[PDB]
């Protein structure tokens, strides 16, 4: 019986040295990104309306034009909701699907239903259009060296639908996305052939990008049993701040901080993390001021920390993966 799917728990990071990572701070664009992979995303895209179908089409076309070979699915499914039982689709990208690790990002790429109020529509711009612009900007900038993987370990995507209640968050009415998947995750045997190991078995960490975006955001260390990758994300902000790779930037002001949370925050982790799931929540405590509101926006966002954060994030991806 093998003991693969604990390999997760003695996986070390390859550290990349100096010159590796100026070389990564320079091949990032905060600016390619905010034209090329946000702004198509700054819309309505509620579960089921025609924003969803062209955010979905957008994240796809962005994924296909690149030169690592990402294998896409769409999980598509029913749910009974407060508007009564309708259709959502998960996108799910992944390098070597056979591989039987791979480490995990995920976000959200609905945006919560608000009907239109004097003429302003809720585009969720840290909620989550931001995360996936920074997933789709981590796959480009970091294309050629994914491009070589083509430890049986590997990259995959994930952008979830229908995170938001239609109304107010409750049980049955949020997470429509996250639940669906993580229990047909749990009930899908891995890698393929496998008598007794599933898809949840081989993640070895999900990371959960949210709410990110607006200025200063602080993330707090959840989970004892991805604290030590927390802590890969506080020296990684710390050397590329030291080297000067990073923007409008200072440690007393540093976005990974030492200090946890108790409390529970109903997010798309907690479908998996309730199954075993180790998971590294990239959500800010507290959430962005403009949170839930029509100010949600692109005008809101804070450019410098949203390009300091692809740095840090695509620098710990390398290192994980040893790239
Ligand atoms: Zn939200």
């Amino acid at each position: 019986a093998s003991a693969w799917p604990e390999e997760k728990n003695y996986h070390q990071p390859a550290i990349l040295n100096s010159s590796a990572l100026r070389q990564i701070a320079e091949g990032t664009s905060i600016s390619e990104m905010w034209q090329n992979d946000l702004q198509p995303l700054l819309i309505e895209r509620y579960p089921g309306s025609p924003g969803s179908y062209a955010a979905r089409q957008h994240i796809m076309q962005r994924i296909q034009r690149l030169q690592a070979d990402w294998v896409l699915e769409i999980d598509t499914f029913l749910s009974q909701t407060p508007y009564g039982y309708r259709s959502f689709s998960n996108i799910i990208s992944t390098l070597n699907p056979t591989a039987k690790r791979h480490l995990v990002l995920a976000c959200h790429y609905d945006s919560k239903y608000f009907s239109h109020w004097n003429n302003r529509v809720f585009v969720g711009a840290t909620d989550s259009a931001v995360p996936c612009a920074m997933m789709l900007e981590l796959a480009r900038a970091l294309d050629k060296k994914l491009l070589s993987l083509k430890p049986d370990l590997s990259l995959q995507l994930i952008f979830f639908d229908g995170e938001e209640a239609f109304l107010h968050w409750s049980p049955q009415d949020s997470l429509y996305g996250s639940r669906h998947l993580a229990a047909k995750m749990a009930s899908t045997p891995h890698p393929p052939g496998a008598r007794g190991t599933s898809q949840l078995h081989g993640m070895d960490l999900l990371v959960l990008l949210d709410l990110i975006g607006a200025p200063n955001p602080t993330f707090p260390n959840f989970f004892p049993n991805s604290a030590r990758w927390f802590e890969r994300l506080q020296a990684i902000e710390h050397e590329l701040h030291e080297l000067g790779l990073l923007k409008d930037h200072s440690l007393e002001g540093r976005y990974f901080q030492n200090y946890s949370y108790g409390g529970v925050i109903q997010a798309d982790h907690i479908p998996f993390l309730r199954r075993g799931v180790p998971v590294l929540h990239l959500i800010p405590s507290p959430f962005p001021e403009v949170w839930h509101t029509m100010d949600d926006n692109e005008e809101n966002l804070d450019e410098s920390t949203i390009d300091n954060l692809n740095k840090i994030l695509q620098v710990f991806v390398l290192e994980y993966l040893h790239l």
